[PDB]
This record gives structure tokens, C-alpha cells and sequence, in this order.
DNA sequence: CGGGTAAGCAGTCCGCG
DNA sequence: GCGGACTGCTTAC
């Protein structure tokens, strides 16, 4: 097999590889790499190297990679560019695997842990790491086994060891419910003393050194938890046993508004598995307990136990053990479906950095764009120093508010990208500047015509047309791996339909699921077999199903992210390409795009209407429009068609036939007015929206911009079972919204869309005169809390005090007195609710650490305090008054001379 | 900590005769 | 009360 590295550090003149040998083996090497850089020379000078504007360089070569670096340096104190790729190691990796890497997962230590400190005075601090760790478990994906680590005796109690019989058992057999999965991957190690077990954790460690690194907020807590644990325990020396070249550092994590403290361990690659959920999920998620992940994403329950944390070691370690071993179990559940790991050892290798680099777009795009430019003997600049400057971005269309009956939308593919491979956008394919008109002359194609030699943005940059540049081919590459995954994940959603529909008619026997890939639309035998299945077999074909449209979800979502990032990394001042003029020249023609191709689909409906100044395109969000399509319903007579489906067809038909190739000619001719390289702009049709044939549903409405909510027939190609919610911006899509209001606001619009005023009347009226009765979790508001710090003056609100500030310090003097009580983090969520006034907290709301249920302490006098007038007017009554006064209807019946 | 801008709504503060 | 200036937070893209 070919070699690939695992992990790779400079640590002074030598890099230290980890990597896989063409024989499966991990080794081990140091390497005294002498990198080169490189300098501008004369023209009249034999040279291979020439920059990315064609001027020749000389090639220097460093005796070490010290002497380079203060090259670097003499470099800046003359005024000359330092040339070349100035991150040594990325360099190294380069050089030592000159070819696309193919790597095998199967040969990569991924390592899952967790541990547990018991803490009397409140949240052990790692930095501090004054309590005994007592329970370990640490999960290795080559061995696939969990091994546990298990303090007996401690200064916080004497405990006997963890049974894995109990473990096993159902809760209701007065066990711990251990997967039974997992039962016989279990190595239990019990210790007399914290000593002894942290020695042989270090040797274990030794035995079997993590290359990736995760677990759940492994980076802020377990790492440095463990790491000054050992340090205090032990010394310096031993602690840096966790790192397999014995160098670690204490590295500070600045935000806007304070830091804290990480442990990088050179030659390990950690990847916080909440980091990753972060980056790559697309939730935005009320808490990031690892219960709360879990739930949401595997619908598994709560861990549950009584009394504090704190004191389940001593009243129950049994339990205590088993939710240590469930707790990395889950974190590698989480991944089995959502793949982020898989995704990160993908883009790390394709890019050729250290794998925690894929955090980085900027350092991903930066060793992509080396690589690439490395291939043809060219030399990248240095990077630059610069001031951020505001830039200008898309172009967002006023909508009329209203109730909008029949819709189809149309988005760009891959907006920002095609613009650039469109137009050739790159650093060296700059050709110069043309004298711009205001946007609306090219808007309505009165502008004079760019150019007749370069490809042309409405900022007024011209483009070389003769090659591709390396910004766009670069880019074409993730498009192009990213296009393959949509592929997959859209046929496994289309066949999830189809398993939906089969499940209304299930057969009576006993039978197995199909061996079939979901990547791949379903063939008519298996479609045929699966008409013919039970329940059982069908819902387990649907889980598959789905399993594997997430993985394709995951897969084609955040290579966009890439390419994405990349369009936004020309605007970053750390970015080695940055440049405003790139940046600008992408978002301007982006505007001009969406407003040409509004008049266009304008004109084009206007004559098959047999009308004029008639706006159809009601809406558009920077590469989309929404096409009002009532007319072209009515031309043939809601009479003629025989169901909800009938008429989706209609307009997908319509859509496919008439409408998309009247955008492609539009948009051909836009290409030829900017004299661009190559015609990218493809703008299908996204979704086929309306009310259910007959009903009284008002099908979508927008109350404006990025606020809307569409009844969805058909998305993309998937036709639904059963018509599916779009619904942008409102409060049912915003974390801070109470959950019991996001799901009654859902409902209300679900209503106005598919059933009318009348259905919607009803379920308000209810749910107004039942929601006392919600749990207070899912009627409390969720807010982030920054500065609480700031707002604190002497525990009062202090001027300008946000609401959920105030309700936080109204937390924290209702607990003074008590270490016990858990603290709000500064930057983490809240739970926020009102209180009536002349409640004894002596303040109007109060906040709690989010994902949890408020302290016992204070418990009691919240749900009696709790305002639910104010909360029901401010979460529920306020946005659904937008919604309907939008629609145009009312949400309680008006009076009416029928009642006389 | 980690590519970008546009834009909505909640809330404070204070004006608005 | 509303609305504008401003902060804070959170979306859509
Ligand atoms: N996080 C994001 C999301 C979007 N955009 C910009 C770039 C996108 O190209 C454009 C339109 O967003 P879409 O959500 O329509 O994404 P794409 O058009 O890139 O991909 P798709 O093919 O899924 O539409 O907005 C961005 O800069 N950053
Ligand atoms: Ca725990
Ligand atoms: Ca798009
Ligand atoms: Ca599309
Ligand atoms: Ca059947
Ligand atoms: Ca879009
Ligand atoms: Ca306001």
C-alpha cells in the first residue's frame, strides 16, 4: 500500500512524522527537513520557479528550518518579498507524499475518551486539577474495546468494583442498561490508588498513542484535566508522556471578550467531537450537553440518576461507572451516524494538513492552492499584513407581505463558486479594471458592454480568458466530489419516500429487510418486493434509509462549506489570497445575476400571459427567486385537475419545460454581455409549493425578507408522501424560541397553509387556554450569555443590563451562599423566564444554565412565580401576529351578524 | 479559535409637545 | 406606545 502520514510537527530543526509504512505498520521518524523559500531574481537569470505572475525566482535552501525563519525576518527588515510555503511542515508533507493520498482507516488510532472527577466545592477546573481523577474509559477504535479505568479508593469515598453484570441488566432489573453491543468489548481495570491508576493509563497510553483524539469537550476539559492532574501529581516530565515526542504547550484560546486555556500535545491530532458537531451538523442546538446531542440526535433518554453529580460516586458507583462507558458509547453512536470523523480524515488528507487544520478553511485552501501551484514549479507570494474593511455582499429582494398561493423557487447551484469559475476569479488571472456603470445599467442590459477581450465582473474587474486560473480549478475539484454526494444523498431521500408511501399498506408476514445500496434510486424489483413487506422490515429500511441520506448530507454539505469558505476566505485578511477586489468582484456579480434573471423570468411570464408589468418573481435571497405561479394554475382551471399531485406535475412540468430554459437563455446571454470564460450560471427549480387541491390552506406567505413559510409538494426532485414545511427565519427555526412554542407555532402555520383561518382559530383558542400546563423547559426562552461580567455591578443589573443578563444575576444572587449550585458559564446558553412582579427573587426574569433542570433550591418558587401571561404575549402571540397579519387573516374569529 | 455579508427581532434608553 | 439609536443575538444565504 502507499504511505500516508498520520501526524506531522516541526519542533525546531526537525520534523517529527507519525505515518503508516507501505507495509500497514505505524512508525515513527525525525526528520531534519531543509525547507526552501524563495526571492524574485533577473530575467536574465536560468531559473524553473517563476511566481503566479509569470516573474522567475531563485530557489534557497536552508541549511534547518531556523535559518529560513530568520530569513524571513532579514527579508522584512529589507522590504523584499520572502517567497514560498512559510509553514514548514506543510512543506514536508508535500515533499515526502508527492501523489493523492489513499489512507485506510482501518490502520488510524482513533481514540474516544472520557473521564470522571468527583468535586465537593463545585466544577473541578482543569487548570486547577486539585481532585482525584476516579474513572477513565477510553475507547480504541483498532482494538474496538473500552477500557476502564476505575478509582476504588479516593479522599471522596471507599467503593467496590463496577459489576458488569448489573451493568447489563434493565433499569427495571435495577441495572445500568450497557448496551449489550458493547458488554463483551469491556476491559475493567479497578485501582487501590489514583497513583497507580494514572501510571498505567500513561502506559497504556504509550502502548496505544492516539492519533485522533476525541471525545466530548475532550480539548477544554478532559486533556487538561488529565494533563495537570498528572503534572501535579507526578511533575512536568510525565505529564508530557501524553505527547509522543514529549512537547506540549500551554496554548491560550482568545474570543472577543476573554480566554482560556488548551493543551496542544505535539504529534496527536485532537478532534473535539463538540467542535466538530459545531462546524459540520447545521443545528443550532438550546444546550450542548452531551444528554441533549444525544437525545436529538438518537432519540436515546436522559442518563438519569438522584442527587448531585457530585455525590453519585459515593452513593452509587455502579451507576456511576456505567454512565462514564455510555457516555463515550454515545459520542461514538453520534459518529456512526453523522461521519464526522470520516469527513475530517477526507478533507485533511485531500488538502494534505494536520487533520485538527479542517477547523481551518483559510489553512485548508492555503495548502490546496500550494499543492496545486507546487505541481507546475510555481512560488506562492508571502502573506501580507492588512486593515479589515467592510466589503459589500448579496442582494436581498423587498417582498410585498402577504399570503402567496402557489410558488415555485429556483436557486443557482453552487452560487458563489460557479461565479467564480464562471468569470475565472483567481489572484493571477487579474487582468485589469473597466470603467463601471451603476449596477441597474447592467441589471437592464443598457450598460455599455465590459469588454471584448477579458471576462468581467459588474465591480469592474476584468479576468484573463486564455487558462484557469488556480482559484477556480481548485475549487471545480470539491465542487465536483461535492455534486457525487448530493447524488447519494438525494437518491436515498427519494427512496425514503418511497418506503413512506409502501408503509401505508403493510403486508401481514414475517420477512427481512432488502440488501440494497440507498445511494442508488431504487430499481422497479426492489420496489415491487418492497410493496410487498411487513412493517417491521419497512421501518428498518427506512432508519437504513435515512442513515444513509445523512451520510450523504454530511458529505455534500460541508465540501459546499469548502467552497463556500473559499469565496469568503478572498475576503480575510489572513488569507495569503486575500484580496477585496476578488472578494467584491464575486458578491457584485451575484447581484447583478439575481436582478437579471428577475427581469428576465419577469418578461418571459409577462408574454406567456399575455400581459405586461406584472411582477411573478415575488421574492429572492441572494442567488434565488420565487415565481409566483397562480396565473399559470388558473390558465387551465383548478377543475381539471384530479388531486394535489396532479397539479404538481403540472408545474414541475412547466418548471422543467418552459421555465429553466428560459432562465438558461437568459443567463447565456448575461455570460456573453460580461464576456465571461465559460456559461456556470444553472438555476433549477428548488420547490413546488401550494395548498392541498380543495382546501382552504392559504399555501405560504412571507411577512419579509428571510420570513417565510411555503407548503411543499415537491423539493428538488423529491416528491413527499405527505407535504413538508418550509419555513424560513420565523421563530420556529430560531433556538431562542421555547420548544412547546416553536411546535405550536409550527402547527399554526402548518394549519394556515394546508386547512385555512378556521382550523387555525381553533388550535390557537386551545392552545391558549391549555399552555399553563407545559413544562417550564419547554417554555422557557434560550439565550446565549456574553459579558456577564460587564453588566455585573455588585450583583444588580448595571446600565443597559440585557434581559437575559438580568435574569442570570438574579440566578446568581438566589444561590449566593452556595458552591454546591451550578454556576451559568460565561459564553455558554441560558434558559430564560419572566416573573410576576413581587416574586422574592426581586427582579422580572431569571436564567439557568441551559440543558438542564434548575436547582431544587430555587426550583419550587420559579413554577410558582413563573409569568406565563407575559411568556405566551412575547413567544406566541407577538410572532403569530406577524404571521397572520402578513396572510392577511385572523387568529381569533371576529364578530358576525350570524351571531344574532 | 476556526471563510464572508444581509437582515431580522428583543430589549434598553429616551425622545416625542 | 412607538420609533430610532444602539447592543445582543440569531438567522438566511
Ligand atoms: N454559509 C454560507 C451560505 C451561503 N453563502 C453564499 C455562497 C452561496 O453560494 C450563496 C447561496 O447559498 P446557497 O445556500 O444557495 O448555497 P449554494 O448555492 O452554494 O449551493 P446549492 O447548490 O446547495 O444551492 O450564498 C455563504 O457565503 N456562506
Ligand atoms: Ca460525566
Ligand atoms: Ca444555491
Ligand atoms: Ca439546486
Ligand atoms: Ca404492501
Ligand atoms: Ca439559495
Ligand atoms: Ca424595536
Amino acid at each position: 500500500m502507499k504511505e500516508f502520514y498520520l501526524t506531522v510537527e516541526q519542533i525546531g530543526d526537525s520534523i517529527f512524522e507519525r505515518y503508516i509504512d507501505s507495509n500497514g505498520r505505524e512508525r515513527t521518524r525525525e526528520v531534519e527537513y531543509k525547507p526552501s523559500l524563495f526571492a524574485h531574481c533577473p530575467e536574465s537569470q536560468a531559473t524553473k520557479y517563476f511566481d503566479i505572475y509569470g516573474k522567475p525566482c531563485t530557489r534557497k535552501l536552508f541549511a534547518n528550518m531556523r535559518d529560513a525563519s530568520q530569513w524571513i525576518k532579514r527579508m522584512e527588515d529589507i522590504g523584499l518579498e520572502a517567497l514560498g510555503m512559510d509553514d514548514f511542515k506543510l512543506a514536508y508533507l508535500s515533499d515526502t507524499y508527492n501523489y493523492e493520498i489513499k489512507y485506510d482507516h482501518t490502520k488510524i488510532r482513533v481514540a474516544n475518551f472520557d473521564i470522571e472527577v468527583t468535586s465537593p466545592d463545585g466544577f473541578p477546573e482543569p487548570s486547577q486539577a486539585k481532585h482525584p481523577i476516579d474513572a477513565i474509559t477510553h475507547y480504541d477504535s483498532i482494538d474496538d474495546r473500552f477500557y476502564v479505568f476505575d478509582l476504588l479508593n479516593s479522599p471522596y469515598g471507599n467503593v467496590e468494583e463496577w459489576s458488569i453484570e448489573i451493568a447489563a441488566k434493565l433499569q427495571e432489573q435495577g441495572g445500568d442498561e450497557v448496551p449489550s453491543e458493547i458488554i463483551d468489548k469491556i476491559i475493567y481495570m479497578p485501582f487501590d490508588n489514583e497513583k497507580e491508576l494514572l501510571m498505567e493509563y500513561l502506559n497504556f497510553w504509550q502502548q496505544k498513542t492516539p492519533v485522533i483524539l476525541t471525545g466530548w469537550n475532550v480539548e477544554s476539559f478532559a486533556i487538561p484535566y488529565v494533563y495537570n492532574r498528572i503534572k501535579n501529581i507526578f511533575g512536568e516530565s510525565t505529564a508530557k508522556r501524553l505527547s509522543p515526542h514529549r512537547k506540549t504547550r500551554v496554548k491560550v484560546i482568545e474570543n472577543m471578550y476573554g480566554s482560556r486555556e488548551i493543551i496542544t500535545l505535539f504529534g496527536i491530532s485532537v478532534l473535539d467531537y463538540i467542535d466538530l458537531y459545531k462546524k459540520f451538523s447545521f443545528t443550532n442546538q438550546p444546550s450542548y450537553s452531551l444528554d441533549y446531542i444525544s437525545e436529538f440526535e438518537l432519540n436515546v433518554g436522559k442518563l438519569k440518576y438522584d442527587g448531585p453529580i457530585s455525590k453519585l460516586r459515593e452513593s452509587n458507583h455502579q451507576r456511576y461507572i456505567s454512565y462514564n462507558i455510555i457516555a463515550v458509547y454515545r459520542v461514538l453512536q453520534i459518529d456512526a451516524k453523522r461521519q464526522f470523523i470520516n469527513l475530517s480524515l477526507d478533507m485533511g488528507y485531500y488538502a494534505k494538513i494536520q487533520i485538527q487544520s479542517v477547523f481551518s478553511p483559510i489553512k485548508t485552501w492555503d495548502a490546496i492552492i500550494f499543492n496545486s501551484l507546487k505541481e507546475q514549479n510555481k512560488v506562492i507570494p508571502q502573506g501580507r499584513s492588512h486593515p479589515v474593511q467592510p466589503y459589500p455582499g448579496a442582494f436581498v429582494k423587498e417582498p410585498i407581505p402577504n399570503r402567496y398561493k402557489y410558488v415555485m423557487s429556483f436557486d443557482l447551484t453552487s452560487a458563489y463558486p460557479s461565479i467564480i469559475r464562471q468569470v475565472n476569479i483567481s489572484p493571477e488571472t487579474i487582468a485589469g479594471t473597466f470603467k463601471v456603470a451603476p449596477l441597474h445599467d447592467y441589471i437592464n442590459a443598457v450598460a455599455e458592454r465590459p469588454s471584448d477581450v477579458y471576462s468581467c465582473s459588474p465591480n469592474g474587474m476584468m479576468y484573463y480568458k486564455d487558462r484557469d486560473g488556480v482559484v477556480p480549478t481548485e475549487i471545480t475539484k470539491v465542487f465536483n466530489q461535492r455534486k457525487e454526494h448530493k447524488g447519494y444523498m438525494l437518491a436515498a431521500q427519494r427512496n425514503g419516500e418511497i418506503i413512506k408511501e409502501a408503509l401505508h399498506n403493510p403486508n401481514l408476514s414475517v420477512d427481512e429487510p432488502l440488501d440494497v445500496d440507498y445511494r442508488f434510486d431504487f430499481s422497479d424489483e426492489i420496489k415491487e418486493k418492497i410493496k410487498k413487506l411487513s412493517a417491521k422490515s419497512l421501518n428498518e429500511m427506512l432508519f437504513r434509509a435515512q442513515r444513509t441520506e445523512v451520510a450523504g448530507m454530511t458529505a455534500q454539505i460541508n465540501r459546499k462549506a469548502l467552497i463556500n469558505g473559499l469565496a469568503g476566505a478572498l475576503g480575510n485578511v489572513w488569507f495569503r489570497y486575500y484580496d477585496l477586489r476578488n472578494a467584491t468582484a464575486i458578491t457584485t456579480f451575484g447581484q447583478m445575476a439575481l436582478q437579471w434573471i428577475e427581469r428576465k423570468v419577469n418578461e418571459y411570464l409577462n408574454e406567456v400571459c399575455g400581459t405586461e408589468g406584472e411582477a411573478f418573481v415575488l421574492y429572492g435571497d441572494t442567488d434565488s427567486i420565487y415565481v409566483s405561479a397562480d396565473k399559470i394554475i388558473d390558465k387551465v382551471g383548478e377543475s381539471k385537475f384530479r388531486d394535489t399531485n396532479h397539479w404538481v406535475d403540472f408545474l414541475d412540468k412547466f418548471a422543467r419545460e418552459r421555465m429553466e430554459p428560459a432562465i438558461d437563455r437568459g443567463f447565456r446571454e448575461m455570460c456573453e454581455y460580461m464576456n465571461n470564460k465559460q456559461h456556470l450560471m444553472f438555476m433549477d427549480r428548488e420547490a413546488i409549493a401550494g395548498p392541498p387541491l380543495g382546501s382552504k390552506g392559504i399555501g405560504g406567505f412571507w411577512t419579509g425578507k428571510k420570513r417565510y413559510a411555503l407548503n411543499v409538494w415537491d423539493m428538488e426532485g423529491t416528491r413527499y408522501a405527505e407535504p413538508k414545511l418550509k419555513i424560513m427565519g420565523l421563530e420556529t427555526q430560531k433556538s431562542s424560541t421555547p420548544k412547546a412554542v416553536q411546535k405550536a407555532l409550527k402547527e399554526c402555520i402548518r394549519r394556515m397553509l394546508q386547512e385555512g383561518e378556521e382550523s387555525l382559530q381553533e388550535y390557537f383558542k386551545e392552545f391558549e387556554k391549555e399552555f399553563r400546563q407545559l413544562n417550564y423547559i419547554s417554555i422557557a426562552s434560550v439565550s446565549s450569555a456574553n459579558n456577564i461580567a460587564k453588566y455585573d455591578v455588585g450583583g444588580f443589573p448595571g446600565p443597559k443590563c440585557p434581559f437575559h443578563i438580568r435574569g442570570i444575576l438574579t440566578y446568581n444572587r438566589a444561590i449566593k451562599g452556595n458552591i454546591d449550585a451550578p454556576q451559568v458559564v460565561e459564553g455558554e446558553k441560558v434558559y430564560v423566564l419572566p416573573l410576576r412582579e413581587g416574586n422574592p427573587f426581586g427582579d422580572k426574569c431569571i436564567a439557568w444554565p441551559s440543558g438542564t433542570e434548575i436547582t431544587d433550591l430555587i426550583k419550587d418558587d420559579v413554577l410558582h412565580w413563573m409569568d406565563y401571561t407575559v411568556l405566551l404575549e412575547k413567544t406566541f402571540i407577538k410572532p403569530l401576529e406577524g404571521f397572520t397579519s402578513a396572510a392577511k387573516l385572523d387568529y381569533e374569529k371576529k364578530a358576525s351578524l350570524f351571531d344574532m
